[PDB]
């Protein structure tokens, strides 16, 4: 751990981590559905549909366990509500024992498949009837058609939206959080070996959501690889922190001249997860971590250039970390995990690197900076090379690289490239699994004519070519000489804007492809 | 004299080649009044046919070669066509049985070929050289050219062929037969022009370094070796020796940055009597980032602002041919403020109020017009030295961009005589520039209600003649000359600087 | 002939006055030897210091023995030299008259320029304005030649007059006092002359589009024409389809006003020995096309002066035929249309063909000036003369080349520019000679015309449509003034008549 710089005393020296949420202290209890539901304390809601009837009525067909609460939810009584996607009621009716209790329905509308948006959009739901109300238990009732997977994410998918981060708030607060989680379903033995699996999924996104969501002032080169240190000594990995001299001495002149211009040294995290038993599988992690964006020269001053949300470029990061947290936990056997992450600060400044500049990097190539903007692939390229020096069979590396992902797959899909069938199929594989959305995007080798530099080996940014993304993937294929590589640009589906909050995209996919081979 | 270092792979010094590959060519003149013989790579004839559009190229010399002859007669070469810029490859066998490569390069219908128009027939050349591993390249000139067009011929060729690779990581042809009527006449043009050529490249060398390599401590390191490889008498002058000559415009320029100021003072004297003494300044910023006025507009070419000091290279290009060729009655001062514009918490600010070492109070309206800031300090100081001629070199306006272009430089001054000792430079040199008025209408407009002087204009949107009205009232007697190359100082076509400004330069102090 | 109306309040004509204020004036010059009389009205004495807003001293005897106190050295000395400034009392004479007195500094240099002289009178201008005077004299203690001074009262009578056409106490006497008057007598009127020309072409400049438009400018050519007793026609759209021309057709092809084609005649009475053609770009609202002045800077309100070449034109018939020059044949032209949006305009992308076959690519429908005058420049040249000189607001590029002082001149013939240079220095119009770099023809290279209408690479567009303009002169010597830097005075907020003085000074030497 390395001292955090500060200009002023009031300046913070570390980021403020919340390890121990309210989710953790949530008792889930899982029952099977054809033992009847029992109506308890708290709120119980019903997960209903209607295939074909679009906005259909509600229907429960599920064995209530009392007398009252049966008649209550007889046919001939939810009629008057239907099963449109994201409709909420509350009921309240006295049971057997002349108890007051609390039900309702989320509905889920036809399609009978639901996709994960959908899902989203019936917790989503979920959670508002838990907001505001002081209920000391939940319970879900099934009666809805779901795989595992799909389980699972509804698990994970609840706990990260009811929990609430209020590590920045001061003066500001409010209301508290159920103790109880009840989980009735079909075939309920099979789906809860998901629940703790729910659990460990659900604070690696919220831990990559807490790095990111914390601001630059907070998060810091510095203050950032001292997190990692912190996460890894917690999970017992083997961590190694490089700076500046040992950085000089490997050469990452690419690396290096990014974080030129920022107060804060440069710091490279190397995280390591070793098993037991023999290691059959070698897999290096690489996430972007720019702290800050500023843009360099290059700055961020046309209105679309969103510079006050580029806290956020390290959510590649972020992302690893999350992963670190998850396999960490989990234990997977017979594969080394490496989580590697190039962090800086890219700042105007006397000290700044220059658009112009020619830099050299670890493995020989020099680059002719055309933006410095671009800083992601300048920072990667040197932490491309560095991986494939562990001799690791599979780099995949997640970045917020380029806006153009905005105007091409959006805010709800993530692209993935690479130069190898198996691990962009094994990543979109990860990705049904996870239910974390990501597509296929191809690098034109076309296009690497116009990476043909002057003077240098090779230009950072293209002279006609407008397609970011797919040129930088270009740009970061040249630094990867043998392995099998993946490149996962997440710039745009990283933040959620309707939400004004973090996604903690990638923890998820990751781990999955870790837990996978 | 260290350059400062921000990490310990930060360059400290600007990678320079002295020795190219166009010094090991031995060029060699004939007369074409004797014939022409053929056993080698590649032998090249230029051609024309004044009249006919594109019309049949002719062999005109005679070939000491009977079966390069038949191959050349009328009824053969006949097809080809003598079009600017073509080019067709040949290949057949000598009177020695022995397998050689003819060729021939059109260069149109007009009798006196443009100065543009050789440029074409050199880059066709050039194409013949490049994706070929030739060991000897001979040209006969079918053609009329000058003794100044012979010269431009010799430098295109060779800077053209020459090859920038400093910055890579991860064959030339060794001599040069030139055909050509009264050859005894042309002959002293050779040497000339291989010095004309590395002082171009020399600049082109100090532009196309980038900024992390071409800062102004490592540039004026460069110009002490080049004056001690040379023989000019040198004087770097730092940060403490400018603030007691109070140059407050020059050092202000230079605050914000992490390299200190530095001010170059070459200077040539000849042996014999001096009978006119010249002051040749540049505009030295090694990088322009605008300064608080950044360079964010989409025009604004930020990733090429490392060629802001091309006036400083020119003016070094040009030492280099004065040192090698030393005329005779004249005194050169070569001079350049160098430094440094960033964006800092020590950068000077817009409305800023500086004094300059004549006295005169600035205020800085836009932080990006900092070229003129400089070069004041430096005209004040070229004034001191009591020369007969001063003549700048700068990019200083992007809106040259827009009056003349790419290929015309402008030129003004206060003094019509100088102005003429340019133009006539540029007619020998092939270097072109158009003379451009200083209204003095636009002077009104720098009237500043605080200080003496407003920096910039703000009504009037013809900035180079604004700057240049700015330039002069720093000249108080003497005769000065302003050259505005920030159009023609980078090839945008050909991605790589022109190093223009040094053959120009040459000629008006050899004339 | 007609004028198209929308609406029944549309005007149908352009106001003209052509009896101005300015031509009851009684204009007497005296030689300043002898004595200076101060009876009635306002006397200014143009004083200069060769220092640096130095004090003003009066070296002119002046017959007044209480006017001659108040013009003592001593009492003269409070008020300084510095150019513009002016200082005019009110005081009583020997006969106990009311009579002012007053300066206007002319700086510290011997030799004024036209700028200078520009500011002197506007000095001059503003005294007249705010005071009720019924005699002007003006002592010159300065040197100005015969062209100066005739320059002196153009511009003197030009800003003095006022344009209140489209709105809803002149003086009656000039007295100029001058050291060797005889030589500049002859001058006044043909300053007068001069006057008008450029004060008719401000009229048509800074009237509005819904005023002027190619319609009601013929029709006011067709007029001037009658009262000067020059030679008219003016081609409507069937004869300038029967020309074939489609680059002018085509740029008006989405105005409501029809195609105008104006083309006067001057010509003398003894034996013709040179016979000039004058083109001026007559475009009476440039709203850009669908390429429409809409980015920042562009001053799309400012746009009724796009037909400024053509006013100069028009200005120029004036002054020649009412001096009347001998053995010369002068034609006026203007190819006189509208760039508008609408369903029926030209679109960026189009393929137009001139009357001389070349078809053209249009890269830009706000480059319509070029268009226009293509068609104008073969047109002249089928008249057989010896030089054509046109006259246009063609590219913006000009305020960031030479800016709003000095007009720029191309040519394909440097013996003709020379002869424009040198009316320049006559007519105190300044104009500065800019090359015609042929390195850039290649860039106007069509892939699919015969060539292109602009280019996109070279960011010289003054340079570029010149080269544009050149492809259509093969015969004759032809020469191009860019005024759309000089031709509006934004600081005054009104035209300047640039070209018209420029243009007759050509034509009479
Ligand atoms: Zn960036
Ligand atoms: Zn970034
Ligand atoms: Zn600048
Ligand atoms: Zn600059
Ligand atoms: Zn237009
Ligand atoms: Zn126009």
């Amino acid at each position: 751990a390395s001292e955090v710089p500060q200009v002023v005393s009031l300046d913070p020296t570390s980021i403020p981590i919340e390890y121990n949420t309210p989710i953790h202290d949530i008792k889930v209890q899982v029952y099977d559905i054809k033992g009847g539901c029992n109506v308890e304390e708290g709120l119980t809601i019903f997960l209903v549909n209607n295939p074909g009837k679009e906005n259909g009525p509600v229907k429960i067909s599920s064995k209530v366990n009392d007398k009252q609460v049966s008649e209550f939810l007889k046919d001939e009584n939810m009629e008057k509500f239907n099963v449109k996607l994201g409709t909420s009621k509350h009921f309240y009716m006295f049971n057997d024992n002349k108890n007051s209790v609390a039900v309702g329905y989320v509905g889920c509308g036809s399609v009978a498949d639901l996709s994960e948006a959908d899902m989203k959009r019936v917790v989503l739901s979920l959670v508002t009837m838990l907001h505001d109300n002081k209920l000391s238990k939940l319970t879900v009732v099934f009666e809805i058609n779901v795989d595992k997977n799909l389980f699972r994410f509804f698990l994970e998918t609840l706990f990260y939206e009811y929990m609430t981060d209020e590590r920045f708030k001061s003066t500001d607060k409010n209301v508290e959080y159920i103790k109880h989680l009840g989980v009735y379903i079909n075939n309920a033995d099979t789906y809860k070996e998901e629940v703790e699996k729910a659990r460990v999924y659900y604070f690696g996104t919220y831990y990559a959501s807490q790095l990111i969501a914390a601001p630059s002032n907070y998060c810091n080169p510095v203050s950032l690889s001292n997190a990692a240190v912190e996460l890894a000594q917690k999970l017992n990995l083997e961590y190694k922190i490089l700076g500046v001299k040992e950085l000089e001495e490997l050469k990452m002149g690419a690396y290096l001249s990014v974080g030129k211009g920022s107060m804060y040294p440069n710091k490279f995290i190397h995280l390591t997860y070793k098993s037991k038993g023999d290691v059959k599988k070698k897999i290096a992690l690489v996430g972007k971590g720019i702290t800050f964006d500023s843009g360099g020269y290059n700055l961020k001053a046309a209105p679309g250039s969103m510079i006050d949300l580029m806290k956020f470029d390290m959510s590649g990061c972020a992302a690893v970390l999350g992963c670190a947290y998850c396999v960490g936990t989990l234990k997977p056997e017979n594969v080394e995990i490496h989580f590697l992450s190039a962090v800086c600060e890219n700042m105007v400044s006397k000290n700044s690197y220059r658009p112009g500049d020619i830099i050299t990097a670890s493995n020989g190539k020099t680059i002719e900076v055309g933006n410095t903007d671009s800083e992601g692939r300048l920072t990667l390229a040197d932490a491309l090379v560095y991986a494939e020096k562990l001799g690791v069979d599979y780099i995949v590396d997640i970045a917020t690289l380029t806006g153009a992902m905005l105007y091409s797959l959006g805010t709800s899909y993530a692209g993935v490239f690479g130069n190898n069938e198996e691990l962009i199929n094994k990543i979109l594989q990860s990705s049904k699994t996870s239910n974390e959305p990501v597509w296929w995007l191809p690098i034109i080798n076309e296009y690497r004519a116009t990476l043909n530099s002057k003077y240098a080996d090779i230009n950072q940014i293209s002279s006609s070519v407008k397609a970011s993304s797919i040129v930088a993937s270009l740009f970061l294929k040249e630094f990867v000489q043998n392995t099998a590589w993946a490149h996962i640009d997440i710039a745009g589906v990283s933040w959620n804007f309707k939400a004004r909050k973090p996604k903690g995209f990638g923890v998820r996919l990751l781990t999955e492809f870790v837990l996978n081979d």
